[PDB]
């Protein structure tokens, strides 16, 4: 049957270590798939781990990376979340070098987007078969999430961004059944942008925080109703999450706008407590080293600076990178909300350091009622690798 | 239970990706089945890529190739669609170097041909267990398929030649249910050719698009009736499909006779679609370099050369190879019709290439309603290998 | 629920490749265990292959050979049939230097014995747990089958030798239901020898075709019925099935006594067909090179000489071996009788060849009532290896 | 639906190999993980073996083995009982460098602790997933079992200790419900210390046999009624179980306190035989070489020296280490009592050898109602290895 998911996410004080792959250190010897933004989403019986892989294994002269992002090899695949992406526990989910994927309580709803980026193809699988179909809608690269999808009652949502990476671009909310597109809706964020949305469900609702590239260094920010309808935006909090970004003594923080001339940015993500929120960002505020989670009181609906937590999961002497939302489904953790759960993607080599290829670990964090020690739970491999 | 599969194509525009294993690529590094001929066919719960294994691994010596193609070593084995075909993922199906498999939609029936080339023997295997056989009946290379067989409501059919490559063969319809032999036929097509047929169900009866290695340019076809009662003859289309072949401009189709003095062939395959018609072919009109996919009016049952779809999946400046027919179950997609569905086999090494070895690797495409943008997903594969 | 298999072994005219597993050449660059011994089981579901490890991968210092048979590593694993020995798709059943292995319909049962020579010790495993243990009983070297056991309406059995390889032994035969040991017999065999009995059911009753390491060139035979009543002897034909052995032109079959001087032997199988025998035995009289199959009419019952079918599996210029019989479950199959089939290791390495270590390969053959043409479907590696 | 165990302890006379997985010696070509204290647990279908990784695998610059054992990247992972640690048949279950699990009959719960050593934290998951917490209590190492938890009826007890490893610690039990802690102990022993317990369930308690670290050569003993009250003290026994030790000769057993000077300590286990007691104990009296149990007549309530029953299961000229215990479920096992089995797990490379990495293997053994002869299972790898 379907996956509910109309509870509300678990208010939790800290996060707790769930997995670690230590795929990169056992890349070493091991036949490891070079991959990129390991993202996680469960099903009503086990979470498993997506990732990108560029058809090559780390070790191997096949991860000379420099073979382009979107290129044709690029294949969406998974496991069991914590097993390394190893090329003999990996499914093949769909062909992508952008993508998403979620589980409605039945099967598994993939979409891996290909092609050329003038004219890329989002298939959308179901079952381990694809179903429907979207077009790129403005021959500019047609990307998505690289972050689980949401599945309320049945229905499964994702947003998609085709446009530039820096002026505006056109955002849209793609809602399926069953792998089957049954309605859609085009974002009006004129001035803001939107890109790598890490949603989650929350009263039955959407939540989404996603990246800004144009011009936010606070993060956007989108509850989508199960109609389509929806609100945009960006996080309230006076504190800015995007990377790179400036001090947090230089930001007034905005709920309608981006602020910060700061343009780039990366994947984060954050959850909503009540009118709190837990926030993610890397501990540096340029470099993509580090982690670390604040939790802002009122800070999803006041521009507060009031930090009621901290806790580092990365110091700030390692790599960091990516980092996405999901929830654990009711039927694993047996609690009557939905706990709140993300991941961090670690990523070695280029171009940070020497070597001539490129790839990323990753740690699960959950939700918990406890207040969980400051530690770092790093990639630990050791570059360069015999090549 | 059984897969009913009465029901008639969907009607497409164009053809979206469904998988891609980039084996070679991961075969550098990984422990790979050098393998060929990786068709795919389906159950009603996944569908898996069925290959030909040397019993050797690509990087190693014993992938000298100088083994022969019908030698004792060859074995049919499988993964799921998408995964590439290496050591530990792979199941065990029949001894062979000539196959096909098909799924009822209870039990797995694979059919293996292996022996000496004066007396071969095709084996059957149903549930994963030999169950019935079938001697060569002509004493020259009994052979079959190289992609999924039919199944429709219980019996399963697949077609088989015994006899010269070049001058007449004999050819027969095998029906089976259960992995036993229930029936057969002789057809009769004096002048014509056939080999490698690809076939898919339509309208309660077995359409399959062949190669003619003899004379023919156009491609064999042969409309197989649940009573092994049949019609056999070739693409109408005036259009050429077989490689190598001339300019389809000094081509005039014919629905009953082969043309062009080409003897040679590939595997090739074409999906009806009401009177119009897909149709494969590489895109060098003499190497297996570049593949592409044309939709012809009316082009099934006339000689028509009125295109009015062209969409290319792999370019001409990389190479293709092989290319088979198979569907979705209707309990995967989801659709009232049988979906249309194809692969791309890509042979790397010799001969075309500077290597001791020669492989392939695959991407799998399926029917869709909407018309998808031209690309190439090829091998990508570096070659020369560690050797 | 339990397999009956009360039914009688059908009539076959030849046999067909079932599988064949090339672990040996995959071996090369792959991670297959260094095995022995690969007998094959079935159960209403699948049919195994059963191997003993050294606890070594090939073309690894661990595979020096020179370690001990009955060494305290020698452990008893699996995979389905077909599957090379490697260590990513295999099951640990028990630790053993001797095993068998049978299904009776519902669980596994393993028999591995491992220990000192002078007080080994056979764990029965069920449902991959110990369930009962058989002490040595003579002090010297306790062993059994190498092969499949029995199973018939839920009581297991299987033959086991304690004492001497050369002079006489004591032999007897064990039944088990459900992992626990329900009763037992002394065989008495005077002058007569037993090992590596290859066992199948055959109208309700145990037959076992076994070897004679004392002074038999012809095969002891042993009918068991249900309640350990039993019949002892040789296999009738007067024609030498054991190796070494003298020519067939020199032997005057007995059904009661061994013949020939020679002493040694290997392991081997038979068939019996109504009163017919197939008995199988490698192709040279004094190497462990060549394997065939003949159907001697009468052969089972009388010191018959005709010879009615011959088929070569593995040409006398290949590497053979040892050899097995199991049965294909009548749920497998489809027929209403027990299918028979067999298996042929394939050594390579020490001793007839030049490499520090020693493994072998196996081809499976089942039941078929036509006719298979003669082939070879030998190892087919390349020694020496990397080393 | 929830295994009992509420049964007793059978009798056993000695034990009978269960499993050897021989991961060093295959590690020294296949990739498996460098790993450390590999327990085994079981389900009421399988028996699984649990390990500490560090995120390297053998062969591999990562496995240099400078890395802390309570690393960041420590992860505890499992396999099928006897399959040795790969990567690619490995499950994933907590982050972990020191951890615990057992199986209520439904789900897997396990329990790994992580953290920095002043404020570790304990997750415990429960289906694959993270359900409650256990933050550092004093601030000294959390640390755990290393072995078998125990579930009785649902409810599943396990020990901790938070303290120094020389002077007094603190000691608590706890205990949960599907994967929720319910109820919590400390254990009053002042002068006593607790460490690394090895738990089994014997007439609807739990037992536990454990390890003094500060003065003790006799090994503390911790009887659990199932409401949390509880029972402490040491072996009776007169004869010194934990290693290094003195001579038997010099030992004066004691119920209630610690005796012999010696301070450290290894991971053993214990079994009680109504008022007897199986102990195992490393031969050597001062080097963790060497592996036996002893059987003492009234050992579990006297000071008695009477030994009934001795077998060697690693001789003394080979490595030895950690054992923990465990039981067979009644419905693996079949019978109407609690099956006992322990793990011997086997060290090698550092600290005894001259090799940059250290690992281990292990063998299982099984209760049996016989009396098993004495052998030598010892992990038979040659080092040094490549490095
Ligand atoms: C096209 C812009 C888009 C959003 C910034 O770029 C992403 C940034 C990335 C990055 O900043 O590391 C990696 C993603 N692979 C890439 N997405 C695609 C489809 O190439
Ligand atoms: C015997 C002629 C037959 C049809 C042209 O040859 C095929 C052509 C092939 C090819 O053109 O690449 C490869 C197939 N492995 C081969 N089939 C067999 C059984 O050897
Ligand atoms: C102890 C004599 C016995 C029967 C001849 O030897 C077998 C012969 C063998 C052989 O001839 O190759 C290999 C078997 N591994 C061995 N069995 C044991 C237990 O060592
Ligand atoms: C902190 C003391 C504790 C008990 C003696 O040390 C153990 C001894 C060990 C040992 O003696 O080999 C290895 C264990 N990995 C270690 N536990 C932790 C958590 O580091």
């Amino acid at each position: 049957t379907y996956m509910n998911n109309t509870e509300a996410i678990c208010d939790a004080k800290g996060f707790a270590p769930f997995s670690k792959d230590n795929g990169i250190r056992i890349g070493s010897r091991g036949h490891i798939f070079v991959i990129r933004e390991p993202f996680v989403s469960c099903s009503p019986i086990e979470c498993r781990t997506f990732f990108l892989t560029q058809g090559s294994l780390l070790n191997d002269k096949h991860s000379n990376g420099t073979v382009k992002d979107r290129s044709p090899f690029r294949t969406l695949m998974s496991v069991e979340v914590g097993q390394s992406p190893n090329v003999y526990q990996a499914r093949f989910e769909a062909v992508a070098w952008s993508a998403t994927a979620c589980h409605d309580g039945k099967k598994w709803m993939t979409v891996g987007v290909t092609g050329p980026d003038s004219k890329a193809v989002a298939v959308i699988h179901y079952g381990g078969v694809p179903t429907d179909v979207v077009n790129s809608w403005a021959g500019d690269i047609l990307r998505t999430q690289e972050s689980s999808c949401t599945c309320i009652q049945g229905d499964c949502y994702w947003v998609m961004t085709d446009g530039p990476a820096n002026r505006q671009a056109q955002y849209r909310i793609y809602k399926a059944n069953q792998g089957r597109i049954i309605g859609q809706t085009d974002i009006s964020f004129n001035g803001g942008h939107i890109e790598e949305c890490s949603c989650y469900p929350n009263d039955g609702k959407v939540e989404c925080v996603c990246r800004d590239g144009w011009t936010g260094t606070n993060r956007p920010v989108l509850v989508i109703s199960p109609d389509l309808s929806y609100r945009v935006g960006y996080l309230c909090a006076g504190i800015p999450s995007d990377t790179p970004r400036g001090e947090d003594t230089q930001f007034t923080g905005s709920c309608t706008s981006p602020m910060g001339n700061q343009g780039y940015g990366v994947k984060g993500f954050g959850f909503r407590q009540g009118t709190d929120v837990w926030m993610g960002r890397t501990i540096s505020r340029t470099s993509r080293s580090g982690f670390e989670i604040l939790r802002i009181k009122n800070g999803w609906t006041q521009t507060s600076k009031e930090q009621i937590r901290k806790q580092v999961v990365v110091d700030n002497l390692n790599w960091s990178g990516y980092s996405g939302s999901f929830t654990l489904p009711v039927e694993l953790s047996g609690k009557d909300c939905l706990v709140p759960c993300f991941w961090v993607e670690m990523i070695r080599g280029k171009p940070e350091e020497k070597t001539i290829w490129t790839s990323s670990s990753s740690i699960v964090m959950c939700g918990v009622d406890y207040e969980v020690a400051d530690w770092s739970w790093h990639d630990g491999a050791i570059l360069p690798f015999d090549i």
